[PDB]
Formats: C-alpha cells, structure tokens, sequence
C-alpha cells in the first residue's frame, strides 16, 4: 500500500458533516462560529524523544492529539479540529492501524474533527499535529494577567508521567502514554482564570512563564502539591522533583482571584483542582514545607539543553 | 538553547493583523467577516524533498512556499503560518540562513509567522501550517470541473524535475525556489471552475480534479509550457519531465471559455497556458499534433 491508499484507509475514517470542507482538497475549509477568534497551535512528537521507542502506536496517536488539545485548553478555548502531519520510514499496517485508532479515539473523546494533514515517508518517526479552536473574541486566557494575591492552582495530579518514565511498566506509565487534555476545565476557566498555561515541561518552569509574563512571583506550598499516593511514599526530594520538574503532565496551571476561585468551586468540573500557593510581588518562585522555607533546585526541560 | 533559538531566529518581526502572535500556548487570529478559514500543512524531509546539500535559505523559502501554494490553489489569500521544525543540532549559520528564507517568503506574500514548535530530532523535518481566508462559499475546489472547460496551467512545468537531475544547472533555481502563485490564485476566485497546485506532476494532479469532478480530460502535448532547455531534449523524456516530474508548484485550473476571456483581460504576474479541455468520458488522454498519443505516466507518491 502506498500514500493515497494509506490516507484513505487510516486517516479518512469518519464523516464530519459540520466541517465545510474536510479531507480531499488542497486545504480544509472551516466556517467560523460568529464573534469568535481562531485559536491555533502545533506541537511535534519525535520518536525516542517524546515517547519511548517501544510505545504502543495507539498511545502515540492519542498523545499526538492530546498535547495539542492541551495548548488550546490553556487559552480557555473550545477545540474544533486538527491537521495531522505524519512522517515515518515504512508502511507497517499493524502500526498504522493502532496509530490511527489513537488519533481518532482522542479526537472523538473531545469532539474534534481530523480535517487534513500530510503523509510522508521519512527516516525517523515524527508527528506534528496542528490544533484549531475557537473563543469568544477578546476572552482568551493569557500567560500574562496574574496579579498579587491570586491563588495558584493546578488540575489533576503532577509528577505521574515523570515517575512513569523512570519506571516503565509501572501503572503510572499510563499517565505518560495517555495524558488527559483538560478541555472542559479550560473552557470553564474562561472569564475566571487571571492567567493560565498547560504543564508540558514541569510545573515550576511552566508556572515560571506566567510569572515572567505577568512580572510577579509565587510562593508554593509543597505539602499541597497533588501527587499520586505512589509518589507520597517515595523520598520527598525525589517526589517534589517529579512534581515540579518532571514534565509531561499536560495539566492546567492557572491563577485566579479568591473571589473567582469561590465561583469556580461552584461549578461541576470533570477533574480535581488543587490550590497550591499564591502570587506575590517578589519576582521569585519560592517553596515552603509546613511553614518552613524549603530551598529547591529545579532543572527545566529544553530541547538542545 | 531552544528558547533563545526561537527568540533569535523565529520571532523577528511584528505583524499588523495578528491578535496574538508568538509567546503563548496558542496564537489568536480575528477572522475577516463573511470568510472561511483555509488551512493546510505540508512536511519537508531532508534528503527526500530537497538534496541534503541544499542551502538553508532555500530550505526555509521552500518550506513556506509549498504551503502558500495550497492556499493559492483554493483561491484564498494567505494570512499566517506556523513553523514546526525538528533538527539534530544547533547550527547558527544554518539557522540564520533558514530563518532568512522563511521570512523572505513570508514578507514577499504578506504573511505572518505567528507560532510553531522547535524540537531536537534525529533528522531535519519541517512542517509548516498555512492559514488563509476566503469569501464564504467562493473557494475553488478540485470537484468543480465541467465538460467543455479549458484546462490551463501557470508558468512552466518540468523545470524543477530537470533541475534535480542536473544539479548546478540554472533550472535548479526552480527546484530550490518554487514560486507560489498567490496573486493568480486570488484572481481565479469566481472565475475558475476547479483548481489544484502541481506538486506531484501535472498528469497526476490534474487526475485528482478529474476524479473529484467525475470527468475526463484531453491534453495537447505540444501546448505544454516547457523551458527552452526541455524543447531541446527528445520528446519522451520531455513529456515525462513535464507531466510526471513534480515540484513545479504551479497552478492547474479549469475555466469556461467565457471566463477564460475575462481572465485574459486581467493583469497577471505569471504566464498562463491553455493545454487542453475537460471531456465527458472519465479518463485522461494525450494528444500530439492531432493524434491520440499513449503515455505511461507515474506521478509522485510516498511509499511507492
Ligand atoms: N495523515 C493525514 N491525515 C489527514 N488528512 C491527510 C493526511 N495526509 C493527507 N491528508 C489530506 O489528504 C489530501 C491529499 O493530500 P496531499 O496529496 O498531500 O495534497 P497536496 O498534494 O495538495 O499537498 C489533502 O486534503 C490532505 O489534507
Ligand atoms: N519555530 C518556531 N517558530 C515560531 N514560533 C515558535 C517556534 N517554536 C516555538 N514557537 C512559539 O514559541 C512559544 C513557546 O513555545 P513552547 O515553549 O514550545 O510552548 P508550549 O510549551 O506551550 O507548547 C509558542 O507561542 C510557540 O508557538
Ligand atoms: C523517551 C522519553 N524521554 C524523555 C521524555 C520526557 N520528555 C520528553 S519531551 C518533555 C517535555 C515536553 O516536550 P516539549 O516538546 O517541550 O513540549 P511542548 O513544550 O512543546 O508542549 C519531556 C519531559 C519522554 N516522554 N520520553
Ligand atoms: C532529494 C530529492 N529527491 C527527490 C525530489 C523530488 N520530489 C520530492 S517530493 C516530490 C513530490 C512533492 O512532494 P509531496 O510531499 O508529495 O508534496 P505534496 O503533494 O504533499 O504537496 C518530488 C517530485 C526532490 N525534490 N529532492
Ligand atoms: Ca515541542
Ligand atoms: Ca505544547
Ligand atoms: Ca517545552
Ligand atoms: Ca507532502
Ligand atoms: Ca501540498
Ligand atoms: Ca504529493
Ligand atoms: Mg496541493
Ligand atoms: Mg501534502
Ligand atoms: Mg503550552
Ligand atoms: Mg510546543
Ligand atoms: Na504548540
Ligand atoms: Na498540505
């Protein structure tokens, strides 16, 4: 099987009648919802860098979509559609079947259409998904906007995926392979969060982008960081390195006034939310453990580091 | 370091019509009224889409150009791009040239670079996403061709294919620096009945129109616009370059005789050639000096 047959078999599997023009032409066409801005992002996953080489193709497909929906969610936007650019060295039908099932399972979970892409023979498995969302004009939640006194919160748990990576085969590998983009939470934070970012690199570094953009700092409370029971039972310095510098969480970190936090707590959310600290004037990220200053060195993720 | 790379090479310019550009989790664009989003992505792989020794400036240029070509093929006005680049090492001479190529192409066509992703990976792989806008319902589709419509192509076909087989020749410029026919694409909006850009080869790419439109075509071989260099090579190889060479990134379109006259009255920035006609029976046939002319043609396909 060659390119065109591969696209028709694996990447044109569903009807999306609410899309003006899907797969089959030089470009896709989307009629915007009225009074909304386009929200758009792209993230690349490289085999052996963003996932273990032995990762199941279904997980690879899932995560390729999920990490991009996470950046849409981080703006407060509603995700709509994706493009899929996949480059791989050989036609492997078992692999293509699993991969495309992963793409579509993630798309279907979050109501997203696959409307276009590019299919390429290349020496090393590389996937770039583009995600498209829409938001009420002017209402995006930015990385700027955090104010002194705002609570710092994070969704779900942090550190799971990083622990999983260092313990392949452990149950927590599921959080590495199958992160959950917090799509509904992102939408529910529109109008409530004063700033937001998704946690791809590690809580400390990604919160750091908010702190820099907003020209503020934060004090975080280590015993409040939401970690898995498994990490609660390991050495605390190791625990907090996973939680704060592990990365691969794809949770949402956001700031919010006490006032708006009470409003948020009144909503029915599909993920837990944990208040983990507060924005301060001092432009430094500091940590405390049960009332005591806690010195902590955190190495962040960067390509070519 | 990744962050300094983005700031030095890929965040070089300010852009008038972008609600939110580089620096956040996503970019934000305010649509023009009564217009649809037109969106596409194309990947270039080193050693597959370009010779390994290709200059970084040409790699950057072509990375953008091929994506603007797909926007143009819809009749749409390009607006912005995303750049996803994966590469094994930081090479500042390479990155400077590559960036300059990206921005030279963007600037020539009034396009903003508004986001992307920068990655360390074993093999140079570039995926640009292009975004444009078009009056709702006025996209030129592959599916609109009608019996009796003229078949036309812009510019020259076969140049880039010849250039690849004769690296160092002047025609290598058409391999390294294809020209996306942005203005012609826009001017065909409301005139062309169907359109496609010729990335794979005229015969195969016209074929996509024929299949989508459920029609056939008869092409006139002596009318194909080839370079003077190709007129000098024996005709079988000439036809193969012209029809199956690929990498042209010209526009192939169908148009009624009446609308063709209207098109001719416009001032275009590129040559246009009538090369045949849409017919009822659903096959592609070639004609040479008034006679049917059998040709075996294979357009480009990955994994074939
Ligand atoms: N992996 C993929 N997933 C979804 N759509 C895809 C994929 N690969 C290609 N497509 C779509 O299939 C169609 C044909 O792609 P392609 O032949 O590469 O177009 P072009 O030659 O105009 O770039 C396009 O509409 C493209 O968006
Ligand atoms: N090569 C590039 N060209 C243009 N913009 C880029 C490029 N790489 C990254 N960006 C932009 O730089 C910002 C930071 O990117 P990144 O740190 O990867 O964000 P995230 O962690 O949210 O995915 C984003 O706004 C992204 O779109
Ligand atoms: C094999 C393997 N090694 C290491 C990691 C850990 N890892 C890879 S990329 C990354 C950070 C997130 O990737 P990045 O490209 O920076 O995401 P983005 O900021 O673009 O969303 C981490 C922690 C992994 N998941 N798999
Ligand atoms: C080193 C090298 N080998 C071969 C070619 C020729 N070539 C590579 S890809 C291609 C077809 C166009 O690429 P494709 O990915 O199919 O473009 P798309 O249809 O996605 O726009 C051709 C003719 C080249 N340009 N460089
Ligand atoms: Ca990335
Ligand atoms: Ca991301
Ligand atoms: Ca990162
Ligand atoms: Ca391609
Ligand atoms: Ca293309
Ligand atoms: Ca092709
Ligand atoms: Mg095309
Ligand atoms: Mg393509
Ligand atoms: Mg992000
Ligand atoms: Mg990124
Ligand atoms: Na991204
Ligand atoms: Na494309």
């Amino acid at each position: 099987m060659a390119e065109f047959s591969i696209i028709d078999q694996y990447f044109n599997r569903q009807s999306h009648p609410d899309v003006a023009l899907g797969i089959g032409d030089d470009s896709a066409l989307i009629t915007p919802p009225p009074n909304q801005q386009l929200v758009i992002c792209a993230d690349t996953l490289v085999a052996g860098r963003h996932f273990p080489l032995e990762t199941s193709p279904h997980a690879i497909g899932w995560k390729s979509v999920a990490v991009n929906l996470s950046d849409i969610a981080a703006m407060g936007a509603k995700p709509h559609s994706i493009l899929l650019a996949i480059s791989l060295p050989q036609v492997d039908h078992e692999w293509l079947e699993g991969f495309s099932q992963g793409i579509y399972d993630c798309c279907n979970q979050f109501g997203v259409a696959l409307i276009g892409g590019d299919t390429t023979q290349g020496p090393h498995l590389t996937i770039t998904v583009t995600a498209m969302g829409w938001i009420e004009t002017g209402k995006a939640v930015l990385r700027s906007g955090a104010k002194v006194g705002d609570y710092v919160c994070v969704s779900g748990q942090i550190g799971d995926a990083a622990y999983g990576l260092q313990h392949l085969g452990h149950s927590l590998q599921q959080r590495l392979d199958y992160p959950t983009p917090r799509c509904k939470l992102g939408e529910e934070l529109k109008g409530l969060a004063s700033s937001m970012i998704d946690v791809s690199d590690g809580l400390a570094q990604d919160l750091g982008h908010i702190l820099k953009a907003s020209k503020v700092g934060a004090r975080l409370i280590l015993e409040k960081l939401p970690v898995d029971p498994v990490l609660q039972q390991i050495e605390e310095q190791q625990r907090w390195q996973y939680a704060l510098a592990g990365g691969d969480d794809y949770e949402l970190c956001f700031t919010i006034t006490p006032q708006n936090y009470e409003k948020l707590l009144q909503k029915q959310l599909d993920v837990k939310i944990t208040m983990i600290g507060q924005i301060v004037e001092q432009t430094k990220l500091t940590f405390e453990h049960l009332g005591s200053d806690y010195p902590l060195q955190i190495h962040g993720y960067q390509h070519f580091a």
